[PDB]
């Protein structure tokens, strides 16, 4: 009766703030907080935290030195100096668990403007649905985030412990914004991190590595191509060698504790691609922008050592590569796969909230995909769960998420931090 | 003899004036004249043309309604109102034979400046060669034809006929410069221009067409790449498509009758590539700009339809293609072949002049690059001789002119001036 009616009244105040908070995502998604593009998006978030009453921390990747850690991943031509975090701190003298709650704000480029159906940067509001690059991965999960925290306000409390509010930059290509935050000395006795989980939790999830190939050839007239060669033509090569080397990889992804039995878990892309100068010269240069995933077992440098091997193997069968060596370079991730080991409490607790709010069992899900809960359970010793709302096309076009679903998992994330942290009167 | 007299004395001008004429073309390989760049190239050209008594007409490519004309190809991004041609005319009330020289100004990319051992557009000089692109394809010619005229002058003569010093953009591109002097008005008993052939005779030549290929396809995450498909891989598929094509019709090139013995006659490249936006995101979009040849007894039109056919075909076997066809778009030539038929008089005097200057027999041979004596020959009927200096590296790395072969070509030119426009005593 006592539980029953703190939780009823959450659930009030998540609905009567969730106009307000749909309106707070649709100005998010509107900063095309692209990488190197972020700062606008994070200044506002530091005066939206502000105005709440938290004491707010605002700093760069360059700030806490960065590449000074070894899980640090290469920044390629971004300036860690212009790369902001912003991290939000309700201080408590109270004796429930401390809670980081945190999202990325940086969001993957839209692509071509023209296959989208509603603008990616408008926020457009339709049927049941917001559309936009951002809208489910992850600007809705930030809403969800910061909005808990308003409900539990709204509804007359205060979390009884620490709490930290993280947005960072960077999970879309290294993972350095959510390891600068714990660099920069945040701590708390578990973590959450509202990707669009569709309301899953994340049990096991791949590691990855990002790397460039930078491939020559030797330059003719078109009419004598024969006494010459293609960069162009040498990269697709490579670009076979890396597709077989997958294969190869994913029919041993079969002695992988979690993935053993997941088909091709394993994924190589090829995102990137330039090269030539001219429709009658033969290509002189050629760079590819790659990803390559890792499973449980793997650490990044043993995937880098592989990634080098296989390069090394195909230069010896391209002529223009025998006599032109592609360059690799490490352009992002280096990425740790992460499990999230079961028979947690952080996970009970996050249970007993989600079957509260949306009334059924919590499953637990593989990924593909990385996401920086890694940083915070690898590194850190700290509790962490990757878990969210529902919506569709991350990295697509037409990217949208489901509002009801939003309104729900807000209330789950609200319940909690109810439960982790305890409540006190505001 | 009075013929090994004239002879000499040309001989004697041309080595007299040599000096000058290096310094000329290194002023003329400084200017970076690449494709929508050409203007300062022929305002000094222009000025050069004034300051030798040349009556000198300027005009760009929409002065004379280039699209107009059934053998104007596209312009691409290239304003034709930008690209400027320069015509210089010494009349004559002599008896001789009239005649166009005529260069192109326009040069490829340079391609990687980090790997010329000589920067391209210095013009360095160094053991008998001067390094630049565009020294040898063809600003070297075009010092020649100009220089020859200068000889004529010095050792007190001139052309006995109408002479026409033609410096036109887009011979690498599209041929429109040169199609526009004709439609223009410039006509003249026969034609000269000094492509750098070695000092051979160009005795027949393929034809080209540029064409560029538009892939979609439906980008996902790569946590999901078999969920979507790769515009980048699909862009791939269509090259092997072309490259089987062009295997096809090599193997049908034996009934040319000019290029039936030479293996592998018809070259297809894919010159420039660009594609997708992010390393983690399947790619949304990839752009090829690609050239193919074709022989004599083809057309430009025929060629066409076999390439929408070989791209037909191709699009049906790849999945994201079978829903988002690749669009094909015509990007620059649409190059009729040519020949220059045995047993001409002009032939006849060019095989005269270049005996006299390199004391040796003028070879002829076949060429897998197009040139502009095509439109002078097939278009307007003007006995067209492509003839001219010898260097190594066109369209390549370190492009390179032999200095003493320059010297020699220049003289042979203003031998061939001498004998078919007749020379008058200043
Ligand atoms: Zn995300
Ligand atoms: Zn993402
Ligand atoms: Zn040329
Ligand atoms: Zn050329």
């Amino acid at each position: 009766t006592k539980s029953d009616a703190i939780t009823q009244s959450l659930r009030a105040a998540v609905d009567r703030n969730f106009n307000d908070q749909v309106a707070f995502l649709q100005r998010m998604v509107q900063f095309r907080s692209v990488r190197g593009e972020e700062a606008p998006q994070q200044e506002w978030l530091a005066q939206q935290f502000a105005d709440r009453g938290y004491k707010v921390d605002t700093f760069s990747l360059a700030d806490v030195d960065i590449a000074s850690h070894p899980k640090a991943a290469p920044m390629d031509t971004i300036d860690p100096a212009g790369s902001m975090q912003v991290v939000a701190t309700a201080d408590s003298d109270g004796k429930g668990r401390s809670l980081i709650l945190q999202g990325h704000i940086d969001v993957v480029p839209e692509g071509p403007v023209d296959l989208w159906s509603d603008p990616p940067y408008e926020a457009k509001v339709r049927d049941g649905w917001m559309i936009g690059r951002g809208a489910q991965d992850m600007k809705g999960g930030v809403s969800a985030m910061i909005f808990a925290l308003d409900a539990i306000r709204t509804a007359g409390y205060a979390p009884d412990a620490r709490v930290h509010v993280q947005t960072v930059t960077e999970e879309e290509s290294t993972g350095n914004g959510a390891l600068s935050t714990l660099m920069r000395g945040y701590r708390a006795d578990a973590c959450l991190i509202p990707e669009p989980t569709g309301h899953t939790l994340t049990r096991a999830q791949v590691g990855a590595v990002w790397f460039r190939l930078r491939v020559r050839g030797t330059p003719v007239h078109v009419a004598y191509s024969e006494t010459g060669t293609s960069a162009i033509l040498s990269a697709m090569h490579l670009i076979r060698a890396f597709e077989e080397y997958t294969k190869e990889l994913n029919a041993q992804a079969v002695r992988d504790p979690w993935f053993g039995q997941v088909k091709n878990p394993i994924k190589f892309n090829v995102g990137i691609i330039k090269g030539g100068d001219w429709a009658s010269s033969t290509a002189a240069w050629c760079e590819l922008d790659c990803r390559l995933g890792l499973l449980t077992g793997d650490t990044p440098q043993e995937a880098m050592r592989g990634i080098e091997k296989c390069l090394a193997d195909a230069q010896a069968t391209d002529s223009f590569l025998s006599e032109n060596p592609a360059e690799l370079v490490w352009s992002g991730f280096q990425a740790d796969p992460a499990v999230c080991e079961p028979g947690g409490v952080a996970e009970d607790v996050l249970t007993a909230a989600h079957k509260a709010a949306f009334n059924a069992p919590l499953d637990a899900r593989l990924s593909t995909a990385v996401n920086d809960t890694r940083y915070y359970s690898v590194d850190y010793g700290i509790p962490a769960l990757c878990y969210g709302p529902y919506g569709q096309g991350p990295h697509a076009f037409d990217e949208r998420i489901d509002l009801e679903s939003l309104r729900k998992t807000t209330l789950s994330i609200a319940l909690f931090v109810a439960e982790w942290c305890g409540l006190r009167k505001l």
